[PDB]
């Protein structure tokens, strides 16, 4: 609950960093594992994959991160730690 | 009348499948034959061709399918059967 | 139905592996047999063949894998087993 | 007027064929003669020349064919007849 | 006064043609020369440049054509004649 | 019509074989007879003749085989039979 | 103030020329020096770098030229003079 | 001004001929004298020198011919006359 | 004009024969007289003289035959008649 | 932190030089050591390795340099100093 | 698994050395044993064998080394040890 | 700086002459002294040494001359003066 909420909160706590740190591949592989574990429907997936710029593709994931809770978010947190990108 | 209505009804009966089964090319070739036989005006055609995602481009055709009746719809039914996509 | 759905699901179950395991030739020969048996229209084929990177060419096939069902997918599963690549 | 309208209408009458019959060179030489006789502005020319697939490059010309009338279209009709491609 | 009024009236006299004849580049270059000579404020310019379809972008200019009089309109008339598009 | 379509279809039916069976000379002599009978424009001919690998030069012909119909394809079928290569 | 305003005004005074005179390299080097001196944020930079045509990439810079004032614009004026392109 | 404009216009007047008449050496020597007199930046030069076919390398110069005016074009006109190729 | 065009057309009319009939010496002496009368630049000459096989050296001349018109071609026609090879 | 930031800032401070000074081998060896120490994912690596021109391949690395921080950048700074290229 | 992964990792650990140490014959014999044991398809084999420089032919193998895992890589490790080249 | 820049500029000032005046031995000895003093990496050296024609081998050096500055260029200027070739 708490650290579950903190997980997406930490995303929201450092969201400016995710605009900086997350690449397209850091995005698109993270788009993959969500679509792999089916944490996102494809209609929402097409929304992120059609935005023109990186930051436009970033924010659509990160807005969808908030509405989908912790398990959607924890893997993205795990993505940046499995990257060891440490942003 | 009846099967004429059923034709667009069958579209509405399996609309979730058309979100699944219809591609962009299954869309855009179907956009072609409607524009070929002039079953759609170009103002409505530009509406479908400008939506950002596939499903956004799907639903705009499928909403326009209902208001335009059977002959607009029967060719789209014929499109999926001329595809032999069988969705 | 079920294993038919599981076939493209197994693709979606291990999609990160297909980003890893599938080469260009593992891609392009798989593009061939689909185009050989006419499981893909050429407009969708040109979409995959024009993407700049391997992973960009990978994802376009794999997105088209989901919308086209089992027979489109089963041969790609058969491709990796006829490769005996075992990914 | 009439056959002038029929000229671009015949294009719209068989547009699926132009997706089939017209190549890249059948496209790009037709792009040339329009740009030769200045029937197209270069901003519209860059739109066609930047689309990724053939069919994407096809449709942009063919959409621009309708808005530009007969003289823009008659040479394209003459192109397919000077090709003797007879599509 | 009169031909000044007729200039935007001729636009209104053949407005259906401007939905047909005017392209995006015929639009956007005409958007340029108005913004070049500062016949439009940028807030009104952003209104036209954000509409999703061509016809949506067409009508916003053409509605703004009526409220801004002759000098705003005469250059657009001159645009179609400098195009020699003759619509 | 039918066997005319089957002729290029048989090419598409066994396209993996044409990646295997067709050599460079089996390619380039087939490029000759098409250019001899003027079934290909030289702009499309330069596209095939500039690809770096055999298979890259193979696929460009075989993609151009589909868009150009039967008479373009029947001689290539006749080429493999005049070769008596029997692939 | 005045010549500061005139600097971006001169850009707006001859904007049709910048559609003509500015190349991609005249664009992209000008995109560089702005990003070098950090006169543009990268989110706005990705907007220009993703537009499909030259003129689409031109106008996005030139629209961003107006909202960012003189120092953003003076270097672009200096760019065309350091080019000695004299447009 | 006029004959200055006519110089690049004559290029555009007979552009189909330049697709025909200009060789690679007629291209690449013309690429040299532009790069000799520094009428082209090297970023634009690399764009022409990387296109796969002759016509692809032709059109990139000829598109860059229009945006760069007369002095960029007059030497290319002088190139074909110093060639005495008379196309 | 006509027989001037027919001269290189007759080359294109029987190009398969030139793959057959023309030797290396029938090639290289024909390369000489073109270089003697300066109908070819040396950069294009080095292109033909570096291809590995006869047919590779044949096609490079014969492709250069089309872009260089009649006087470049008429001597090659005269070469085969001064040979009295009669191909 | 500071000199860590300055390291990628110095890259951004002299980015026009990196368009000049960095070769393909200065690029591709620098692409190697990043891929050697795994400072880049291969999806981002394929993006740089597929761009057509040097400068297109340059900017994709240099854009990826900013989003990946100091350790990604410090080795590239070390690359130019281990080159002793001193740009 | 681990030393299996380390085997291709050791390749990636010292990849700069493989640019140095591996010759053409150290390459091409290694290309042989992979093609002998059928660890590579011929389409991927033609990709390596067509690159112009040694390092271009090196990197294409070494990129294909990563996507094909351990057994593809272990023999290449065994190749350098059967060479006793000890790089 | 200035004469340092002029040194490679003089190369660019008379580049058509270097296409004329420089032989293969004037090339390859100049390739030697650069490789002797290690002004070129071997990956760039293999690029020049693999081009098929002299002019193809010429331009690759001369393009690499511009990106590598003065000391790379001054010895090539010294090469033509130590030749006393005086081109």
């Amino acid at each position: 609950t708490n650290s579950a909420g903190i997980a997406q909160q930490w995303i929201q706590s450092k969201r400016e960093d995710i605009v900086n740190q997350m690449t397209e591949a850091c995005l698109n592989q993270s788009l993959d594992a969500l679509l792999s574990r089916d944490l996102i429907m494809k209609e929402d997936y097409e929304l992120v994959s059609t935005k023109p710029t990186r930051t436009s593709k970033v924010r659509q994931l990160l807005d969808t991160t908030d509405i989908q809770g912790e398990e959607f978010a924890k893997v993205i947190v795990q993505k940046l730690k499995d990257n060891k990108q440490m942003g």
